[PDB]
């Protein structure tokens, strides 16, 4: 099993740099509009405590450069929503693919087009930790970096890449410019609070073993959603919540063994140790597969 | 620091589906001519033993249906090379990016893209296992997805997909049609030699794991080369030469950790294990990670 990402074509044929002043950043341009992160319009040392609102006001259409490639596309408006700018350009991306913008939960995965100068640079696969963080691989200039899910055809937006966080993992706002977590886009001094393992996916990774025939840790007991998510925390995992227990419905379908049945078997890991066995060749539970990529792999 | 692929958009616009009787793979169209694997003109019962320049001279230019999207190609010739097909068509891809033809060494790492009925379903990175193989994830009807490497825009095509071992692992051919490693596209059950460890990515990856902080590994020790090699020879990891420390030179002057000196934290390693410790999220000395490959994420 391999952190597969989505193929990234129809979002390359979006990026665009945006640059005002020295600072230069990644934008999205779909249809005649390019969203990009707000401290776009930051000198380096308004970083501290911007005033957003006010330093918008000393700005104009005519101090934003955009740019596919090295051909600049003229802004004929700008507003700001939430942590995000909306410049409007006078054409429209003849490669706008069909979109939707999503706000996704804790757990879910998505492809990261990381990017620089406008220009992509690679593609790797990102789950959202229960803490709001992703373990990115991100440089200077990467802002505004997106991270996409495809669905026949139709690229549905999730991330948009704003800071790094002290312990080196990333955080982001979603393209209506709403952080995921509770961090601010200033340059203080922000912290990651305490992580937890990802239930669902650790599950559904299990399902994927029982899928390939390693299925040892299946055992005979069974459990309440509510006995569960008690004990699970005191074990760092995350509660589940009823979406989860739906999700997991096709690998509970595909295996004949029930979501609850499962939760009894990761219980039983919890409590002993996986004894010195692997599952699925590995003595770690990995939480950074989805009930979807685990399907998506196996079909 | 992730398993990081290149932007693929380059390579979905030159994918095709090319079908044979039954029997249904990917090609890849590059100005006039589309690639694909000749097992395409095979029945099932011409796949356990087949003479490929038997079968191929009694096809004819429309045995072969290419589509690309929903538009047919039509075929115009057709001329075999080793294992690869090689179907000329009447329309050049516009999309056909600058590109190269070249053979990878082993250890060496490329990207991905697995494609389904001439559609692309997703994207990763591998490496040239030192047996030939590639741990890849490929399924039925995969065949004729590539492999390839990106340098400013021109794309190195180095792997087009074949066949699957029982063990797994997978197995495939340059863009001139010769296989990686003693395999045949015969459908009988064929083992790979066995397999090594790529020391120098080893290495490699060590020193990313210093450039991100984590160093519980480093010792006070140093080794000669040969008393290294010594021991990897011991532990089936393949040879380390002086041009491999000397392509760790630059993460070697990154990290002021010299390159014998980083060896005999691996002898270490290699000696008392990890102690169910991890390097950079994994329990496992991870080998799929150039020098090049390290310095381009880290920088
Ligand atoms: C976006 O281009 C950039 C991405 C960072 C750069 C290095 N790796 C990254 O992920 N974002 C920032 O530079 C961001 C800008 C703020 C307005 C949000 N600042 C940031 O990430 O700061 C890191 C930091 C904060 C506080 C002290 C020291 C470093
Ligand atoms: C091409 O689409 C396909 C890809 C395989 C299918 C499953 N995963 C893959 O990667 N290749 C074949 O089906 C290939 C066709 C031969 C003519 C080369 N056969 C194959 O992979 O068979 C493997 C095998 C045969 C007999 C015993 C055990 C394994």
């Amino acid at each position: 099993f391999r952190k597969m990402a989505f193929p990234s074509g129809k979002v390359e044929g979006c990026m665009v740099q945006v640059t005002c002043g020295t600072t230069t950043l990644n934008g999205l341009w779909l249809d005649d509009v390019v969203y990009c992160p707000r401290h776009v319009i930051c000198t380096s040392e308004d970083m501290l405590n911007p005033n957003y609102e006010d330093l918008l006001i000393r700005k104009s259409n005519h101090n934003f450069l955009v740019q596919a490639g090295n051909v600049q596309l003229r802004v004929i408006g700008h507003s700001m929503q939430n942590c995000v700018l909306k410049l409007r350009v006078d054409t429209a991306n003849p490669k706008t693919p069909k979109y939707k913008f999503v706000r996704i939960q804790p757990g879910q995965t998505f492809s990261v087009l990381a990017c620089y100068n406008g220009s992509p640079s690679g593609v790797y696969q990102c789950a959202m930790r229960p803490n709001f963080t992703i373990k990115g691989s991100f440089l200077n200039g990467s802002c505004g970096s997106v991270g996409f899910n495809i669905d026949y055809d139709c690229v549905s937006f999730c991330y948009m890449h704003h800071m790094e966080l002290p312990t080196g993992v990333h955080a982001g706002t979603d393209l209506e410019g709403n952080f995921y977590g509770p961090f601010v886009d200033r340059q203080t001094a922000q912290a990651a609070g305490t992580d937890t393992t990802i239930t669902v996916n650790v599950l559904a990774w299990l399902y994927a073993a029982v899928i390939n025939g390693d299925r040892w840790f299946l055992n005979r007991f069974t459990t309440t959603l509510n006995d569960f998510n008690l004990v699970a925390m005191k074990y760092n995992y995350e509660p589940l919540t009823q979406d989860h227990v739906d999700i997991l419905g096709p690998l509970s379908a595909q295996t004949g063994i029930a979501v609850l049945d499962m939760c009894a078997s990761l219980k039983e890991l919890l409590q002993n140790g996986m004894n010195g066995r692997t599952i699925l060749g590995s003595a770690l539970l990995e939480d950074e597969f989805t009930p979807f990529d685990v399907v998506r792999q196996c079909s």
